[PDB]
């Protein structure tokens, strides 16, 4: 049973975990405010603008070139809507990157210059198809319990893509079809645990 059903499994307990953090859980129940939704925004900016580079990286290597859509890009569909919840482009020059995504764009950096595809496509996977799969439900609760603008949740809606469930299912089948080694599988394998691991950090320094 292939590597996007060993994904999903190795990943579960974390990603259970991810639903739990104090900072998401407090976020989706409500409990913040389109302030703190923003400063999220504004980390996984600069985290998703390192993931690119990453990505552009490995794909002008050969690797895993069809999973590596640019239509995924975030970073400059987060930029447009951070200047919609900051009110100016501003923020660019005051944010600063926690400890956690410190952490997270060194590893992103580190992929990038050794043009690891196998650990790119871990990091992918945990961005991307999280996103392409449950993002609608985080957007969801932003509108609903804070009223933040759906112009301002640019990050979730995929334009360029138009039937997000079938992309999915082609997204995985991807997943299956590389071609890896026992030892680079492992790696993969390994990468999408510590990428789930950075998250937790980035969300717990949030909630700090
Ligand atoms: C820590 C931030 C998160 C990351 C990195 C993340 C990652 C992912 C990943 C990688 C998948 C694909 C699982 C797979 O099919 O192989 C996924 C799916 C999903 N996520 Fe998240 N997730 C996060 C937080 C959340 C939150 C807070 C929710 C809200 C309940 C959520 C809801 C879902 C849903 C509904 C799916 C679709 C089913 C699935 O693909 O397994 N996720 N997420």
């Amino acid at each position: 049973a292939g590597l996007a059903v060993e994904l999903k499994q190795s990943t579960a307990q974390a990603h259970e975990k991810a639903e739990h953090s104090t900072f998401m859980s407090d976020l989706l129940k409500g409990r913040l405010g389109v302030a703190e939704f923003t400063r999220l925004q504004e980390q996984a900016w600069l985290f998703y603008t390192a993931l690119e580079q990453a990505v552009d990286a490995v794909r002008a290597s050969g690797f895993a070139e069809s999973l590596l859509d640019p239509a995924l890009n975030r970073a400059e569909v987060l930029a447009r809507d951070l200047d919609k919840l900051n009110g100016s482009s501003e923020w660019r020059s005051r944010i600063t990157a926690s400890p956690a995504v410190i952490d997270y764009v060194n590893r992103l950096e580190e992929i990038r210059d050794n043009v690891d595809g196998p650990a790119l496509v871990a990091h992918h996977y945990v961005r991307y198809l999280g996103n392409l799969s449950g993002g609608q439900v985080i957007a969801r609760m932003m509108q609903r319990h804070y009223g933040v603008d759906p112009e301002a949740l640019g990050f979730y809606h995929f334009e360029g893509i138009a039937k997000l469930k079938v992309y999915k299912d082609e997204y995985r089948e991807k997943l299956n079809n590389l071609e890896l080694s026992d030892e680079q599988r492992e790696h993969l394998l390994k990468e999408a645990t510590d990428a789930f691991v950075f998250n937790h950090q980035v969300f717990a320094d949030l909630g700090k």
